[PDB]
This record gives C-alpha cells, sequence and structure tokens, in this order.
C-alpha cells in the first residue's frame, strides 16, 4: 500500500503545515501537523476541557463506530518550546492520503497548554519519530508510521515541504518526479527517538564549505533552523545590521537587508538553502525589524534541522531495520 497527502501551511510564514486526516467512521477529518520530532498522535477532542478549545475541529469518539477506550492508558507530552498537553487514549480507523491503519492510537486531550489553544488551524499532532518516544502509559503505542510499515510497498515516507506553498507527505514510495539529481543517505541514530544524523558541514552565502560535524535532528514540527551558536554567528555576520537580541529571542535584522543563502552538507552532497526562506518577518507588526530563521541552538541541548531546512529538500525517512536519512535537492 501507499498513501499520499498534501501538506499546507498554516499561516504566510510557513510557522508550521497542516495535513488532512480522516480518524473514525465515518470519517472525522482533522488537520494535524506531522511531527518527525515527536511520536504522539493527538487530537482535540470531545474530552478537551472547553475553555481550551478555540476553533479547532475536535475528535468525537462517541461518534465513531470503529473508536474503542483503550482502558486504563494515558498520556502527557511536553515540547522543546514549552507546550504541551496530556489526556486518554482511544484506537481507531486512522487514514492518510488513502493509507488506512486500523487499531491506531488516538490520544484525546483532556488539556492542552495555551499555544494549543491560540492556533486554530492546528487540530492536534502525528508524530512520526521513533514510538520510542510515545508517551502513553503503561502499554507505549506505535506510530501512524510504524502500525502502517509492513503494508507499505516500501518502509519509507517523504517530507515535501513548500515554500510559501504546499507540497506533500508520501507513505511508502518514493516519488522520483518530486526532485532533481540524485538522493544521497546518511546514517541515522535512534538512540534519542529522533531521526538524528550528521550534516558534513556548511557555507554561507558564496562562501567556501566548512567541513564539520553537526549532528542534529530533521524535525518537521519545527519552524526554524537551529544550530550551534559558531555556525549562526557566521551566517549573520554577512548581513547587514543583524544583531543578537535578548529581548526579542534570537537574531533580528533589518528588513532592508539581502539575505545570502545558507548550505549545509549531507555526505559529499550539498543542499542550499535560499535567502528568502530564513526571512521570518516583522517581529511585531509594523517594525522594521525582522526575525530570522536560523537561531542558535545553544541551551536546546540537540541542533535542528526544522522547515526552513528541510522545505529545501526532498526528504526520505527511511525506516528500514537500518534507518537512514535521505536528502534531494528540488
Amino acid at each position: 500500500s501507499t498513501g499520499s497527502a498534501t501538506t499546507t501551511p498554516i499561516d504566510s510564514l510557513d510557522d508550521a503545515y497542516i495535513t488532512p486526516v480522516q480518524i473514525g467512521t465515518p470519517a472525522q477529518t482533522l488537520n494535524l501537523d506531522f511531527d518527525t520530532g515527536s511520536s504522539d498522535l493527538w487530537v482535540f477532542s470531545s474530552e478537551t476541557t472547553a475553555s481550551e478549545v478555540d476553533g479547532q475541529t475536535i475528535y468525537t469518539p462517541s461518534k465513531s463506530t470503529t473508536a474503542k477506550l483503550l482502558s486504563g492508558a494515558t498520556w502527557s507530552i511536553s515540547y522543546g518550546d514549552g507546550s504541551s498537553s496530556s489526556g486518554d487514549v482511544y484506537t481507531d480507523t486512522v487514514s492518510v492520503g488513502g493509507l488506512t491503519v486500523t487499531g491506531q492510537a488516538v490520544e484525546s486531550a483532556k488539556k492542552v497548554s495555551s499555544s494549543f489553544t491560540e492556533d486554530s488551524t492546528i487540530d492536534g499532532l502525528l508524530g512520526l519519530a521513533f514510538s520510542t518516544l510515545n508517551t502513553v502509559s503503561p502499554t507505549q503505542q506505535k506510530t501512524f508510521f510504524d502500525n502502517a510499515k509492513a503494508s507499505l510497498d516500501s518502509p519509507v515516507f517523504t517530507a515535501d515541504l513548500g515554500y510559501h506553498a504546499p507540497g506533500t507527505y508520501n507513505f511508502g514510495f518514493i516519488d522520483t518526479t518530486a526532485y532533481t539529481g540524485s538522493i544521497t543517505y546518511t546514517a541515522v541514530s535512534t538512540k534519542q527517538g529522533f531521526w538524528e544524523w550528521t550534516s558534513t558541514g556548511y557555507a554561507v552565502g558564496s562562501g567556501t564549505f566548512k567541513s564539520t560535524s553537526i549532528d542534529g535532528i530533521a524535525d518537521t514540527g519545527t519552524t526554524l533552523l537551529y544550530l550551534p551558536a559558531t555556525v549562526v554567528s557566521a551566517y549573520w555576520a554577512q548581513v547587514s545590521g543583524a544583531k543578537s537580541s535578548s529581548s526579542v529571542g534570537g537574531y533580528v535584522f533589518p528588513c532592508s537587508a539581502t539575505l545570502p543563502s545558507f548550505t549545509f552538507g549531507v555526505g559529499s552532497a550539498r543542499i542550499v538553502i535560499p535567502g528568502d526562506y530564513i526571512d521570518f518577518g516583522p517581529i511585531s507588526t509594523g517594525s522594521s525589524s525582522c526575525f530570522g530563521g536560523i537561531q542558535s541552538s545553544a541551551g536546546i541541548g540537540i541542533n535542528i534541522f526544522g522547515d526552513v531546512a528541510l522545505k529545501a529538500a526532498f526528504v526520505v525517512f527511511n525506516g528500514a531495520t537500518t534507518p537512514t536519512l535521505g536528502f534531494a535537492s528540488k
């Protein structure tokens, strides 16, 4: 089997992407944030505290003939941005882009933090990291991808995120028309539960490539590119007027400046992030100070190849017995 679903930016900055997912019988369609940096499929629901729901579409398990309480099971998650959610669990039929999993754990939110309430466009998350990070207790649950794997034509999914435009998540096949050149594959460590890999270096604009190992995660659920402070400083030093602002919480630059591209290494291959992808617009409405799309990872504890980086590539998440990551230009 295979599946193919379009993913769409939630706003004009590409802050996140939503993908429609069918849950239950008859189908209830929710728009979920596909997140290769976590491993829980959770949704706003009829059980979510009413005051914490503001415009989201909710899953109502009582209206699904295929929903079953996963008795005794609870979940609770916190994300890198300080947001969180928790609740109980149902199993139900879940389909993404034509690909159906029966018995998928659907984690129903009883509580969500303010960031989720305030984002009316995101009805929940669909985790695509390794199932070892799943938070369901007492019995850890498998991700949608892990459940689908044995039925898929090939044990892979791909992320083809758009710049200020829709893109695609495919399951079970590699669309050879969706990228240019070849796909370069690189080793993954699953020791932390992430799609963790090592970039071979970077270049700023037309500058010489610096060969240096950068360990990080491929995370579709993070907006920006977070790299070591040395790398990030070298980038912003090439932007007139750029500075790190502790009041704003990162590097800002005058909206009159031209942004250089940023290249990262995948083995001997190179992915070029165009300068425009690094512009996240005014820090506040009407400001001439713009927020940068490359920021320091210092104090996160991990480097994160988020959407800024991934949307510059066609990315293969290979869940074979020995997992790997593939990157192609497009």
